[PDB]
């Protein structure tokens, strides 16, 4: 039917055989625990890294936790990545995406600063965008860097694009030199062939998407929810990656196409035969390691071209 | 106004001051000579390269001249680039694009084979696509290689895409690994904002485009003229570059967007503040050297990822 990598199909079959409630049948605290446990079982470890540090920074509606990863702390000032995790604006935290952030720091050879932004339903829309924009501006002001590289997965891919638009309109202390949205959401609408094709049996389901969206309570007319409905001109060079079996695939394609139509230099990658969520499934789906390394190698080159110009 | 690099504006002012007939006021033989002279004055030299060889190959209508460039002739079999020069399907030859082809061979560290395909009006459409396809199949059958990288500028960027579509539908003896259309034409129509904005004073003009089109006499309904009107699914990884002051810019953007909407892995670059034809203007417009190097560095990486998988 649809091209599926053998290791991905193996993982889906393992998923399907598990007993216990679906995420959508759980309170937020249970869902949060489910994702932590899934990462413990199906993601790789942090691995060796020179420096990881946690602190709190000021934010407009309270303090924001952030985590710095750096495998070469005696570096000269250069690019810094600011990372927003996924989790449907409800789940995920600094631990769920810790393996990926450490790997990104190692491959990219830049510091990675992960943001622990406020989550729904305790803090509904627009808390996540507000925190992500404030933390990103804080990094520009307070960290030695020459420019910012924004990135994140899923909900965090949404936040990447939203925050890049915010900084385009009102620059931070340092420019955004590149962005890397990973299987992002860019609209609330579901009128996509990929949604029809992959909205069941591929981890991110119609059920889970409804559950997340009901808790987040986004305004579908606000650019901070639905950036595809707003001009993309003047955004930084973009690396956008989708997964081929992902309900969100077609909207990601559409956003990348929109960037190109606005003259934004754009690299589009599609992880063929894998699913939404792969960046935190690198033990369960070993091929994810190649998707991660592939994309980050290309991002490192985009950033090098920017810093060499 | 429109963003123009200072060195580009300098070159346009020099162009504007030149006396003598416009290309479109000339017979084809005169236009051909004009382009050769322009390259002698405004392009860099071939430079040092280990091997350049000429031969004839058997094409459908007679001998097709080809030229092989290789800076490492003792190499093991690997990818080979097949290059189709531009010139509006009327002008250009193996000398007009010789500096670029030698530079491509040096940077890519692969052999480059340039094709001297049949030109209009002596040989109208579809002679050029026929020759380009036949020569590409010849290379796959007769040159030691593992796969093909197709590339070309302007009319040659059209021929890149058309040839890749033909080989998708009926594979050659070696797969097409990647394609690199450079400021391509992908349709016969002129309903584009970039055409209205840059159709005068930026080298490729409304007048020259009409003159080329009239000689080539393409069928606007045929995929070998207007690839944008036909499915792009299943094409190889694509690096498409445009120039920001080019009448063809918007159709190039549109074709790259179409590739992404078909799931083709696509790298889109836009040479900001420069014109159509820059790859043969690297002495007149020194910044063209950076546009050339930047694209070929990216292409080298695309090919390495393909061949490493
Ligand atoms: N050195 C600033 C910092 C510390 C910890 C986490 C993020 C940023
Ligand atoms: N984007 C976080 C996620 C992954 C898989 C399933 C649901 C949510
Ligand atoms: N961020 C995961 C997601 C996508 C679409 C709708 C709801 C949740
Ligand atoms: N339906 C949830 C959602 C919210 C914001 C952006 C995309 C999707
Ligand atoms: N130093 C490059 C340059 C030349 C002319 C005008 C502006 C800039
Ligand atoms: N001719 C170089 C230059 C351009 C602008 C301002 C100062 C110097
Ligand atoms: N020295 C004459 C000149 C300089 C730059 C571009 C065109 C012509
Ligand atoms: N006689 C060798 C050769 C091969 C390809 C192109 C030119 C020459
Ligand atoms: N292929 C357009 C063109 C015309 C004249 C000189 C250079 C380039
Ligand atoms: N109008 C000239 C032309 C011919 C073929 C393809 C594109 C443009
Ligand atoms: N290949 C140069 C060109 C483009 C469009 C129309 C005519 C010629
Ligand atoms: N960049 C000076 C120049 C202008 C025209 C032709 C050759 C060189």
């Amino acid at each position: 039917t649809h091209y599926t990598r053998p290791d991905v199909a193996a993982f889906l079959a393992f998923l399907n055989a598990q007993e216990g409630p679906k995420m959508e049948e759980m309170p937020p605290a249970g869902a949060r625990e489910m994702m932590r446990v899934m990462g413990q079982l199906a993601d790789v470890p942090r691995g060796e890294i020179a420096k990881v540090e946690d602190r709190m920074i000021p934010g407009p509606d309270g303090d924001i936790p952030i985590r710095l990863y750096d495998n070469r702390p005696d570096r000269e000032a250069g690019p810094v990545m600011v990372f927003y995790h996924g989790g449907g604006w409800v789940i995920g935290d600094l631990e769920t995406h810790d393996p990926y952030c450490a790997e990104a720091a190692r491959i990219l050879d830049m510091p990675v600063i992960a943001i622990d932004y406020r989550l729904a339903p305790e803090h509904p829309f627009p808390a996540a965008p507000i925190d992500c924009e404030a933390a990103t501006r804080w990094v520009a002001d307070n960290i030695a860097c020459t420019g910012l590289v924004l990135s994140g997965d899923s909900a965090g891919g949404n936040l990447t694009i939203v925050t890049a638009l915010a900084l385009r309109d009102e620059p931070a202390a340092k420019p955004v030199i590149a962005i890397h949205p990973i299987y992002p959401a860019v609209t609330t609408h579901n009128d996509w062939q990929s949604y029809r094709d992959f909205g069941e049996g591929h981890l991110l389901t119609e059920g889970s998407m409804t559950w997340f969206g009901n808790h987040y309570a986004a305004d579908p007319a606000d650019r901070r929810a639905a950036p595809i409905d707003f001009p993309a001109d003047g955004l930084p060079p973009t690396l956008l990656i989708t997964a081929s079996l992902d309900p969100l695939r077609d909207q990601g394609r559409a956003y990348a196409a929109k960037l190109i139509e606005a003259g934004v230099p754009t690299t589009y990658r599609e992880a063929k035969g894998t699913i939404h969520g792969y960046i935190c499934l690198a033990q369960g789906i070993p091929s994810a390691k190649d998707d991660i390394r592939g994309a980050l190698t290309v991002l490192k080159a985009i950033v090098a071209e920017a810093t060499g110009a």
